């Protein structure tokens, strides 16, 4: 699910895209405040979006989704795990761990509002 208003690209980097890495519990309110709850895990890209954007061009591989518009990362990336600890909303506390990891990003096209790429990431598939 995405916030209707926005698309699913602009929700996921809302979600997934932190090149400027944060603390969890300031950065996972910019997500939780869309949805009034507080998300229970939460991966957080440390990547430039134009670095994530260009794994869309590589490999078409099969998402768990069982559709074939997802990408593996060609490098490994730093990343955060960001995993809910305590509360309720707003009072959302979250753990994190750091990691160093392969991604699997889901593409499609973009649509009205998206910046203009061939494909542009949607889904945060799994990472490895
Ligand atoms: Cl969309
Ligand atoms: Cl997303
Ligand atoms: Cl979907
Ligand atoms: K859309
Ligand atoms: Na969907
Ligand atoms: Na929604
Ligand atoms: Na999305």
């Amino acid at each position: 699910m995405w916030p209707k208003r926005l698309t699913k690209a602009h929700w996921f980097e809302i979600q997934h895209i932190q090149p400027s890495p944060l603390q969890c519990n300031r950065a996972m309110s910019g997500i939780n405040n869309y949805t009034q709850h507080c998300k229970h895990q939460n991966t957080f890209l440390h990547d430039s979006f134009q670095n994530v954007a260009a794994v869309c061009d590589l490999l078409s591989i099969v998402c768990k989704n069982r559709r074939h518009n997802c990408h593996q990362s060609s490098k490994p990336v730093n990343m955060t795990d960001c995993r809910l600890t305590s509360g309720k909303y707003p009072q959302c506390r979250y753990s994190a761990a750091a990691q160093y990891k392969f991604f699997i990003v889901a593409c499609d096209p973009p649509q009205k509002s998206d910046p203009p790429y061939k494909l542009v990431p949607v889904h945060l598939d799994s990472i490895l």
